[PDB]
């Protein structure tokens, strides 16, 4: 089976379509996304061109190996997508209706400077390399482009399933490449992470903050490293599930400011002991009256600042 | 090989059943569960109608590529089901009794509001596509839905399998699909979690309450922020399992509280220190009297205002 | 191939033999455990008979595409079994005799109310589903079921591997099965939980019983919290790998007892504490003095009286 | 199929290049990293020789169990590479180009001693083993060396993908190989661990010689142990995720420094104690004193040491 | 393709020759590895014997198809191995020489007695079964065994690939089988150890030592508790990796004495306490004194025993 021929030296048109049926385990980690979908593609091969009335059939059906079908790929998947042809089905003018079901893990490179608030765009890269006979470029049917209602991401609302209609053409190792972009937009279920996350993250913080109404220097001590161990110990028991970026996230942000504070925090109860210690319980007293205040309202300060920055 | 043809214009009715011979793997996480289990498939092919008469056969047995098998598949799973056809026979009216073994991993949503008193519904929806020369629609024959009665699922009891008789005719990419929903009622061991979780996570809040018999200020701390800490690395040594869900769960509100109880100890605490500190003995043991009953009447309304609303 | 015809209207016996080659993976957890093993057959088939004088040969050996082959199957694998076929040799009555080497996932439940001192019966599950021509039935060679003797189980002592000569012949999807059951017999090696486990595990609890000799709240508070802390960490340390029985099991009552004590002792230290803060010194040093035989009394009674309901 | 017979005596060359397409799972444990590319080769064969002329087609496709194809094999692979052939092409002379899609999980050594400030070069042994008719050599088309601009590597800035041209040829089995080294240029992104994890390790540390200004024992003995605790707990929250070593490591260095650095604190703080406890407090005094430069100061040098001894 | 005929009833001997090209995942846990290597295997077939002269030819090149292969399997492998046939070549006399490289998991047992400091000798047992017509023998071609010089295993050190040249000939299921042992020898990189595991570790419990140059009971129970966590945590922290061993590990005892070492050193402080509050200071001063000596000397002691008694 070689390539249908060109009536005069226009290209083939593959016309394209891919219908979500489930979507499954993205993993913030590996930047990869499961997908199980249908993939419809359609071109002319007047080779297979047949008369209805000597046919008896308005529609002819044929098994893959049969007739010619282009090679279609995915650019950013792990390995080849697996795939169940559904069917294949000749019109009389010659025009090939191809679809199959298949199941392939995506990568899809994510943007976590706004985790736990980010929105993603995922990519699905469909390629097809031109052949020596004739050049072939990819089209999108978009009446063949949709999502299953059903489809659910775990942690994720589904906005849109669309494709950048307009391929891109280009050359490869001599030969010509038609690439077309379908994207998933996807937005973060951030409700959670405020009673789960956060809210008990801040708990632990501001009991560290009671060693300003303290002057027990054993009680404050107390106070200050044992809510660092039970910071950390609450950071371990949370699955943060994030990769290591070349670039600062507005959580890393907040985390990294948390232990700031416990660090000042530290300083401050060393500060006051030595300053009691040394017989100047008057700028010790004012130095923890001040935290008081300092503290919550540096901190509440630094974090409209960084949520400023990151939105 | 090509579909049967209709008499009139009537669909082809492809009579279903699934007969569960394992269940294995619920991920709670995933939400997926796996499956080995027989695929039974019955239509009819009047072509392969014979006279048992002059065959001398009652019935006649075909190889999966000698005659025409309709293409079901599965909407929610990962990849295509591993099967492997079991027999294949015909009844002189050209009856064809289809049977297959497969193993698939099934995905279906979880509802975790009410865990780990939770009972769940685990659906397998079976597909056909139509084609060209007829209409493909899908009937559940309820002698062959069943599950072996050693099925069994770690953690779970297995209450029913049944079939919703009633198909989903829809359109999809232009033409029709028949879905069959299989449904697999589950409930949760929920024993277990009350002496291995439950029961030593109230232990450890418990032992914080006992800093309201106590004036020791060091002694108070050490009881609240240890404990804290004892809660969160009991947590880490428990495994939850569960995914991120958009929705507020029953677990989840009661370790949220949990959280918070601790943070109020903290303050009780620090105000008592405080106002003895500050020569108001009076007050401070009176809020302290007060918190000996108050903490425990608090939890105990607050959990039963929480165990109503979620069930 | 269709199967042998019966001479008169009597089942065909398929001999069965499993030789266990390779044992492996068993997963606590899964309930699964990995098997490479031989599986020999051996059925009469007449129309394979020949003179061994006109023919000069003793045995005939054929391609399994060549001659009809009874389709075993096991019932408790996860998916179907990786085979090989080995030989196949025709005797000149038409005794075949097949062999293949295969390996498999199989899911055999665990009985864990005895753990770590629990022995458990792995069951390997055989099964021939009956054709429309001829009834098939199971039967055991017992000088084909075996097991190699370098035969390891890592952490299991392995007893026997017998077979259920009987066949367990039922109705399923209106047609006959003839299941067979082959028996793995293992016992768990328990040493090195005594000084990995137990022990370790005794020695934070008697270390928490100290706070029997001391009056200072502060260093009794510190013990029991601290020593709480250490057991839920060394718990984390220790890898149980068990799953969530529905049952109560011996090493989980155990646990549980532990966690009582912990509770108990801090109310001890609590109620200590505030008889002498409340000027009533006599009961507080009844009650510690008390303790100090109590709580191991106590202690290995109820662990006599444990063993006792479990063994 | 038989290779090309030599026009004299001389070796066949196959020109090579690989172009990736896809770089992922880089994994610093195993020193392995997965890749999916295309493979092209190149090689004369004159029995696929045609007169343009005569034949009216300038260049013959054809299918690869048609023609006789080199045996190219990676040394440094798990399993063999997963490929899927996009196209075969014959030229009038019989120069064949070969193309095909591939997706391999590589080996390749990692030099730990910098980390993580560490650049890697990682390794496509492209590998042919010499037949009996002829010596087969591999070559490097440039042109056809190249990658993706879409190609990331999570953690890691992508320098450059290149390969020694001259391949490295020896005997192997009693035959001839000639190998080819694909370089992939690596460089780790340690941006994000400063504020994750240097920056809080050092405040923990920190934390700790703040008992150089504390005489309470009580104080200086949870301020020390407290914090070693916190530092074990962080290091159990970062993903350090190195394998063990036969050689020193950069981090593994500061890390056993740390180490030691809370030990000779332990030593200090119990040294200063027990010079008061045994009426010598000026000693105590000037210990302690010290230290408060002495822990610093030695700190820095023994870095900027270790820093210079290992860049 | 029946096997080659004995010229007597000779049997047939197949020189085979493993050459590992890679070696990786060394599970400690599992006892398994996973391989990558040439299998060569030669045999003399007078049925494919040539005159050279006549056919030009000094080597003729077959299909595994074509001719006749001896079906040599592994005995400790968990799935057959992935196998891809490199070349098959036939000499004028009909000696077949085969080669294929193949990749497979295999299952060899440990000892962990003298862990880290253990040495294993890995084995690949090489098995074939004879057939009805003739006996087959394996045998060892010791120029074809070998290993890749690039050959590492992450933690080792490689000493020697070697093959016990006398087969092991036994009786199996009434037929013979002939195995062969292809031993790896390693040693295990214990260096990284010293300053990674045990340093720390040593660090910890000499810690708790230090109360024994302290009255202070509430410092006491902070020193030995702390370090006792500190000890559990650093634990959890590092990877042993090490599987439940029937029998006592070096390792294993060292650890359980620094168990017993904390508890010994709590009695201690207990003891110490108690006769201090109880008016005997000269008693509890004594056995601190003494304390000092005893628990390094008991320490060094048992060590040297341990040491000598594990080598
Ligand atoms: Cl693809
Ligand atoms: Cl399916
Ligand atoms: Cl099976
Ligand atoms: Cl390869
Ligand atoms: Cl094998």
């Amino acid at each position: 089976v070689s390539p249908p021929p060109p009536i005069a030296d226009e290209p083939l048109t593959v016309n394209t379509g891919i219908y979500l049926i489930e979507c499954y385990s993205l993993d913030d980690k590996a930047e990869t996304f499961k997908v199980n979908a249908f993939l419809s593609l359609s071109w002319k091969d007047r080779r297979l061109a047949f008369d209805p009335v000597r046919s008896g059939v308005r529609v002819k059906t044929y098994e893959p190996e049969a007739i010619w079908i282009p090679e279609i790929r995915f650019v950013n998947v792990e390995n080849a997508r697996d795939a169940d042809v559904v069917d294949i089905s000749v019109s009389p003018d010659g025009t090939v209706q191809y679809l199959e079901r298949f199941s392939a893990r995506v990568l899809s490179p994510l943007d976590f400077r706004r985790y736990p608030f980010d929105s993603q765009t995922l990519h699905i890269y469909l390629i097809v390399r031109s052949v020596d006979t004739r050049n072939i470029v990819l089209a999108v049917d978009l009446e063949k482009v949709g999502k299953n209602d059903d489809v659910f991401l775990t942690g994720w609302d589904i906005e849109s399933f669309t494709a950048v209609v307009k391929p891109a053409n280009f050359a490869l190792e001599d030969r010509l490449e038609s690439k077309l972009d379908y994207q998933l937009r996807i937005s973060r279920q951030y409700f959670s992470y405020i009673p789960n996350i956060i809210l008990p993250m801040l708990f632990i913080l501001f009991i560290s903050w009671t060693a300003f109404w303290s002057t027990s220097y054993e009680a404050n001590v107390t106070l200050v490293v044992s809510t660092l161990i039970a910071h950390i110990a609450f950071n371990i028991l949370v699955p943060t599930n994030l990769p290591k970026t070349p670039y600062m996230t507005y959580t890393g942000a907040i985390i990294f400011m948390i232990y700031l504070f416990y660090f000042v925090a530290v300083i401050e109860v060393t500060v006051q002991h030595y300053l009691k210690v040394e017989s100047q319980p008057a700028r010790a007293a004012s130095i923890t009256r001040a935290s008081r205040i300092a503290f919550p309202v540096v901190f509440l300060l630094a974090n409209i600042i960084l949520a400023f920055l990151f939105f």
